[PDB]
């Protein structure tokens, strides 16, 4: 049994970040990874998605060339040109991450880890056993797919993983789901030319976001050509002579349900959820607590119910973002190896950007969450809706919506929600202000930068 | 003599903002304007400039279409298509501003105001006299041009005002000056296809900005095809059979001066400075203090040396920006009509964006200003330089540079300077944080938004 100071299971966002910071502090660390370093984000997540979003953005702005005095570009987009440069970029990142571990003297153990029945927590990878007084589980998650028993033919559809393997742009695509991944995929496929439908169980997408955002985002999707199929779900899928045929039931409240067949579908993409990667760890051997979905239960310090075993990232099922796994991973390294016992991540005020068209930026409480926490009488919101100056001269239009949620007499800014051009790069700084406890007066006393869309947030009345 | 509670001279950024806020507080106000409402910003400043910058941005990104899998767009940009839509937009804004004054019951007196010899401050506009216990001078400024005596033929060149009258893209252009207006004009003309030279007296542009920015900005200009002529100045200009011929002297320190003739110049644009609009006000009649350049001297509350007379905006010659004139104008209205005697603008930490390619964002102290204010031992800077993810797949590259200037033990963030894609919309929030007194730890404890360029500012080490 080879011993280390820190054993990290999973070489993704949280695992690499934690192992590297631990090493800086003097810990002899090893990272176990069965697949590719960089994990979900680098390989089939944030990075390849952003490159594809940058591609879709070019496609949208191209609609505006003639309005700006430029000649029209004839036609056909070539998916494989960008797909290949994208894959190459991911290969470059994998090599960089490997180099980063080696330069920090972190040992990389390749293979699938699983806990053993040994008394003191011990894992086995390819027949060999490894142990450490501190073991971090950062195995992340994976796309969820319907069971063939509940939806016959579900296995004919792909997940976001499959999206990154596509070598040609699908002609007709149906995305099922209403969360940010679904919205992003629908927006990229549609911008690039696929006849796209987004199937949702209710009437709006991103239902956990402030209502101004779910409402505005659903409308922008429709305005951009995405067919949003409301109150609908797949009953079954079948392979026809030319594509898939999707049977769906649409049950709009107050109407009779209606069954419809969507024919000649080239791509059915399930974007219904993520499931934690814990089934093959043999957690049961140590009695590590999980919820019924398989997520590992942890306290505020990322401790599991078993001493010397921690968990961070997607596997814990809360705030499924790369920077969250990274921040939690680092805070944990400081707690264990620098002895800062108060080192832990504050899960409040975590900012998020959804790469839709236009992008969405959000941090803090939605209006309803603030109303429930402070009381209707103590919540005041300020909002604005305008057409960015960029569209002053175009036939195509997008809107920019912003909402500021304030609480109490002092009007502490507890939430900022917005959608519009530039919102993706605009959020970080306001997130710093919100984390500091800014009030509306702090925003109001900051001189505006003109002409920008960002200045609207410091001049709300 | 018609009397009012508040008489504003100049219907531009600061004048309109001050008159409107005063009216909201109950003051019977009148605005004097001899030209077009909206002033410099709306008519020949911020607005038409931003539309032209948005146009140049399309031109630059077009270089990247083929890398992203799109077909190449053939050729010719048509200047007059956008020029006309731009003019129309400015007309729409002028009508909006007029409507805003009328709806607030602010009287608009058209014509040129000049003070009289009357004891109590009184102005005359087209033979009629007007007075008020509070008179605001917000006459702004105008482009500066060389005297024919110092530079024969200087009158053959145009200023930024003339830039907005151009109906065709000049084939060859020479911009003289090294401030932000010069840099912006050079960048738009070059992006749109003009063979452009930028003539500067030294070796770098924007010499008052942090050195990381002046250095990086000069290089980006050169990389983008702008010919930067260092240590050079115009000796004379003459009209030839086909364009202008510019004689310039280049005196690089440590070399002999050399005289050069730049022939076939279509457009010579002077971007050497701004001069305050005070010569025709008859300020001398009331003994209102001005400096030798004609700027009106004011204290921290915008008071002149004469009671009941104030000045805000460009005419005061400090922080020549639209939002500054607006903020000062409003703070003054609250002081006079709401009796908030502490109401005044803090001229520190005013943020600025230069619409270059890529754009520049800056707020606070440069490294040298911080070194002089706190002492070398008490200043720590953090910087980074990277190529944005957007260029991971392109042959063309731009850089993103960021610098954070911290002071004292706590590392109070006293300055943020950056240049790169997205920096124009990224600055506002960090400006709010800096105004609040954020330290490096506040930035460091804010969870990053991935993948963006903005996340680099919260992960500097
Ligand atoms: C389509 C998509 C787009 C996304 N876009 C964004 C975005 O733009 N911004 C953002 O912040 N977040 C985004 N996310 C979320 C982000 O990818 C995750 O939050 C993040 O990857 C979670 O990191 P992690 O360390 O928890 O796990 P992961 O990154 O998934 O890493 C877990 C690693 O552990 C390895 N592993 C698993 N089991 C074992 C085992 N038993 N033995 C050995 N190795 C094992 C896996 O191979 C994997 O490499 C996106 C996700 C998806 C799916
Ligand atoms: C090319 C250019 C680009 C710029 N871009 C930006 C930018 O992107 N962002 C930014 O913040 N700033 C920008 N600025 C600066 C900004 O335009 C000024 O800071 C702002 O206009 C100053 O406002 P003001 O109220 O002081 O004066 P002005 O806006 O100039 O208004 C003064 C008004 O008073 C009127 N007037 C003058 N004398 C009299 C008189 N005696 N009687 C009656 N009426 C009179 C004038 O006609 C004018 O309308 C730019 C300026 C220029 C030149
Ligand atoms: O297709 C084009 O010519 C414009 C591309 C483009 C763009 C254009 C104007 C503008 O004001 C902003 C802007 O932002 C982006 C951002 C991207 O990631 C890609 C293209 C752009």
């Amino acid at each position: 049994v080879a011993s280390y100071d820190y054993l990290v299971i999973g070489g993704g966002s949280g695992g690499l970040a934690s192992a590297r910071r631990a090493a800086e502090l003097g810990a002899r660390a090893a990272v176990v990874e069965s697949h590719k370093l960089g994990g979900t984000c680098v390989n089939v997540g944030c990075v390849p998605k952003k490159v594809m979003w940058n591609t879709a953005v070019h496609s949208e702005f191209m609609h505006d060339h003639a309005d700006y005095g430029f000649p029209s570009c004839e036609g056909k987009f070539n998916w494989r040109v960008i797909k290949e440069k994208r894959d190459a970029y991911v290969s470059r990142l994998n090599a960089i991450y490997q180099n980063n571990l080696t330069k920090s003297h972190i040992e990389i153990i390749r293979g699938h880890a699983a806990f053993t029945s040994d008394p003191k927590p011990t894992i086995e990878v390819s027949g060999k056993k490894y142990t450490a007084p501190h073991i971090l589980i950062a195995t992340g998650g994976m796309p969820s797919t319907p069971h063939e028993s509940q939806i016959p033919g579900a296995s004919l559809g792909i997940t976001s993983d499959g999206f990154f393997q596509l070598e040609e742009l699908p002609g007709r695509s149906v995305i099922v789901g209403a969360g940010y991944i679904a919205v992003e995929m629908a927006g990229i496929l549609s911008a690039l030319g696929s006849k796209t439908s987004l199937m949702i169980r209710h009437d709006k997408v991103l239902r956990s976001f402030d209502s101004m955002i779910s409402t505005n985002c659903t409308e922008e999707l429709e305005n951009a050509g995405v067919e949003v199929l409301k109150f609908s779900q797949v009953k079954e899928v079948k392979k026809t002579l030319s594509g898939l045929e999707v049977s769906m039931v649409t049950a709009v409240p107050g109407r009779l349900p209606v069954m419809t067949m969507i024919p000649d579908v080239d791509c059915l993409l399930w974007a219904i959820g993520r499931v934690p990667n814990t089934k093959d760890l043999s957690l049961n051997k140590l009695g590590i607590q999980t919820d019924d979905k398989g997520h590992i239960i942890v306290d505020e310090f990322q401790n599991t119910n078993v001493k010397g075993i921690y968990a961070v990232g997607d596997v814990c099922g809360k705030a499924l973002l790369t920077p969250v796994a990274i921040a939690a991973g680092r805070k944990l390294a400081h707690r264990l190896f620098e002895y800062k016992e108060d080192s832990k991540l504050d899960y409040n005020n975590i900012p998020t950007v959804v790469f839709s068209h236009p992008p969405i930026g959000t941090v803090g409480l939605t209006e309803d969450e603030a109303i429930h926490k402070y009381g209707i009488e103590n919540v005041k919101t300020y909002s604005t809706s305008f057409t960015p100056m960029y569209h002053a001269v175009t036939k195509r239009k997008t809107k920019c919506v912003m909402k500021m949620v304030c609480a109490n007499k002092e009007e502490k800014v507890v939430g900022i929600h917005m959608q519009g051009l530039g919102c993706d790069e605009m959020l970080q700084g306001f997130a710093v202000a919100v984390k500091m406890g800014a009030t509306k007066a702090d925003f109001d006393n900051t001189v505006a930068i003109h002409p920008t869309s960002s200045e609207e947030l410091v001049t709300l009345r």
